[PDB]
């Protein structure tokens, strides 16, 4: 397997569980500091970052009745400029660029408790998918899936439903929609970090996915693995592979990575890729710290680029 070795540039630094790096339509850059504490209790927060200095300015610092939230991943929506960010404490919370927010659900569609988010990725059509790998949202006491099958994926639809569209997975995480080229949605990529895979589904529907595959296998034997995913402009998947110094890059096809990035670093958690451009935004957890690389080519339009009202 080819490996490249990229130069990568800081950004910025000191954000405890850098994470969900995202751009806005403005083209702000946005991360979350999941891991921010205050007395020893939940205090994350989701900061907008100065590309051209480095500083860090916290919009917001989540919380509901007394519960901080453990913000960890992040999407820019398209019908409006605001993020939907995933929380492992509050579940989905829909975050405005001024700093004010709310909570989406506290119980799904079926009437359960909702469960802690993790990261969320959205369909071409709109439609919202999101991994749930800790255990019930606040005020239940804090649990994760990296032991137990209690993992959960969701899929919040265009129509304001919030549906758990599977469960019993070890600790799911990264997640990306793989559209056809026509721009359809046709398969969810869903990372199990502990099992070292990555899980595909065929989406036939909003909420509605069939059919879950192997489709890929992460390297090492080290603890961690698959984290935070996207694709470039050619349908590749770049996954952030926790814990082995490496970015993988998989195929269309999956199976096993037809390359490898190695980063100055131990664990990227995350990653992004700037609008227009070949620039990746990573997060890693060994520095607490943002970067930047230039990869083969452009990253895959996301949802938030596309015009609801074109002609095309
Ligand atoms: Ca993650
Ligand atoms: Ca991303």
């Amino acid at each position: 397997i080819p490996v490249i070795e990229p130069l990568f540039t800081k950004v910025t630094e000191d954000i405890p569980g850098a994470e969900g790096p995202v751009f806005d339509k403005n083209g702000d850059f946005y991360i979350v500091a999941p891991e921010v504490e205050v007395n020893g209790k939940p205090a994350g927060e989701i900061l907008r970052i100065d590309l051209k200095t480095g500083k860090k300015t916290v919009i917001c610092k989540p919380e509901v009745n007394g519960y901080g939230g453990i913000p960890a991943g992040c999407q820019c929506d398209r019908d409006a400029n605001q993020l939907f960010v995933a929380d492992m404490r509050l579940g989905l919370l829909v975050v405005q660029t001024d700093g004010t927010f709310e909570e989406i659900a506290k119980k799904d569609s079926e009437g359960r408790r909702m469960q802690g988010c993790n990261d969320c990725a959205f369909d071409y059509e709109g439609n919202l998918w999101i991994t749930a790998p800790a255990g019930e949202v606040a005020p239940a006491d804090y649990t994760r899936s990296m032991q137990e099958k209690f993992g959960s994926i969701y899929c919040f639809t265009t129509d304001g439903q919030m549906i758990q569209v599977d469960t019993a997975f070890q600790f799911p995480d990264g997640i990306a929609v793989r559209h056809m080229n026509d721009g359809r949605p046709y398969q969810l990529i869903v990372a199990e970090t502990p099992t070292k895979k990555l899980w595909s589904y065929d989406i036939k529907g909003p909420a509605k996915i069939e059919n879950k595959k192997v489709w890929g296998h992460i390297p090492g034997t080290h603890e961690g693995g698959a984290n935070g995913m996207d694709f470039d402009e050619d349908n590749n998947l770049l996954v952030a592979n926790w814990g082995s110094s490496h970015i993988e890059v998989f195929g269309p096809d999956g199976g096993q990575p037809k390359m490898r990035i190695r980063c100055p670093f131990e664990k990227p958690s995350n990653l992004h890729f700037k609008p227009q451009t070949k620039t990746i935004f990573v997060t890693e957890h060994e520095n607490n710290a943002v970067w930047k690389f230039e990869w083969q080519r452009n990253g895959k339009k996301q949802y938030c680029e596309t015009l609801k009202f074109g002609i095309f």
